[PDB]
């Protein structure tokens, strides 16, 4: 079906090759970012490697995105600081040591954030686990993912592509939790794997930033 509706650029991005992958995230083939993400697709078993990166700054307050409204899935959103999904390349299909995801975010974090590439090299980047979900957007659009949860600590320069990014604001957790109130009361909008993340997660991790060993299980899968 017809992407004429919808944002150039964001379209453009369709053509992007993501990984295929089984439930135990074993890569199964390549498709483009567009059928990955049709829920004709996805109701035929088609699941992606992905991840989602949270930043702290050095005051412990969690960098938070609005997706544009030029997002094909989710526009207008709030969410964590940066997702997107591994290419199916040699450089990010790389499985050891999880470095092929841990470059994908290094790259998303430079386009959707304009934050430097030196500002975030791969070892910074904190690998905790993976959470399978299945979600809507639309009746057209979803998502279905494997998302590997990346956690950043940095100081980071920030100059963003309008044409990815609303807005975008650091938050101590007290303003997380009512950001999180107006969410569930309709006032704002946030999305699935945020909400699945924020009830189960990111809180227990929060208050550990300094401890986080105790939470890397990179063996279990978790199913939402
Ligand atoms: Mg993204
Ligand atoms: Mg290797
Ligand atoms: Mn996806």
């Amino acid at each position: 079906i017809n992407t004429n509706h919808l944002d150039k650029q964001q379209v453009q991005l369709l053509a992007e090759m993501c990984i295929l992958i089984d439930e135990n995230d074993n890569k199964i083939g390549a498709e483009t970012k567009k059928n990955c993400h049709l829920n004709e697709n996805i109701e035929k078993g088609l699941l992606h490697r992905a991840f989602s990166v949270f930043l702290f700054n050095t005051e412990n307050k969690l960098l938070l995105q609005q997706r544009s409204d030029a997002k094909i899935t989710f526009p207008g959103c709030f969410t964590n600081t940066c997702c997107s999904h591994p290419l199916s390349n040699p450089a990010e299909l790389e499985e050891s040591d999880a470095l092929g995801v841990r470059r994908a975010a290094q790259r998303r974090l430079k386009a959707e954030l304009g934050i430097p590439l030196e500002e975030v090299p791969p070892e910074e980047i904190n690998y905790l686990t993976r959470i399978h979900y299945k979600a809507q957007s639309d009746g057209i659009w979803g998502e279905h993912e494997i998302d590997y949860i990346l956690l950043v600590r940095m100081n980071v320069t920030l100059n963003p592509d309008p044409n990815e990014i609303k807005s975008y604001c650091y938050v101590s957790k007290e303003e997380l939790k009512e950001l999180l109130k107006k969410a569930a009361s309709g006032e704002i909008k946030i999305t699935p794997w945020f909400k699945i993340i924020a009830a189960t997660f990111l809180f227990k991790w929060w208050d550990n930033l300094n401890h986080l060993n105790q939470f890397v299980d990179h063996e279990k899968i978790y199913r939402m």
